[PDB]
């Protein structure tokens, strides 16, 4: 049993919730909060911007060191961090930003990062302002994840559409 709250089950391992990813985090304090991170760390707006202010910008601070030492990650890569004061841990994931001409087939590496965790809360990758196909995204979850994932979908409107659309 875990304290994920009002999840639609999807699969035997994937759930789905309409919700902020922040006001989840900060109710739940899950071992891994999922970041939709960029490979500079960058936290500036969108899954990433949200998540960071909420830290009060010491997911910056902290992801700026982490640059310094280690260089930029890898499209479809990650690297934990702190979860600060909305998790235990963050996973920054990078999904393919498709705004900036990056591989989609990136999408099934930047998920099988999610089965280092037997338990996360996680956006859709490369949804939102990624500009990926969100049903795209939720099959691509279902097809490659096989820890427990707990998706918190903001938009209401595209919530609904997952749900109904679902195969
Ligand atoms: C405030 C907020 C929350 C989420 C999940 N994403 C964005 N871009 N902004």
């Amino acid at each position: 049993v875990n304290s994920f709250s009002g999840y639609l089950k999807l699969t035997d391992n994937v759930y789905i919730k309409n919700a902020d990813i922040v006001e989840e985090a900060k109710k739940v304090k899950p071992t891994v909060v999922v970041n939709a991170a960029n490979v500079y760390l960058k936290h500036g707006g969108g899954v990433a911007g949200a998540l960071n202010k909420a830290t009060n910008n010491a997911m910056q601070v902290e992801s700026d060191d982490y640059i310094a030492t280690n260089g930029p990650l890898k499209v479809g890569g990650s690297c934990v961090l702190s979860g600060h004061n909305l998790a235990k841990h963050c996973l920054h994931v990078v999904g393919p930003n498709v705004n900036k001409g990056e591989d989609i087939q990136l999408l099934k590496s930047a998920y099988e990062n999610f089965n280092q965790h037997e338990v996360l809360l996680a956006p859709l990758l490369s949804a939102g302002i990624f500009g990926a196909d969100p049903i795209h995204s939720l099959r691509v979850c279902v097809d490659t994840v096989r820890t427990n994932v707990y998706l918190a979908v903001f938009d209401k409107n595209l919530y609904d559409k997952l749900v109904s659309s679902f195969l």
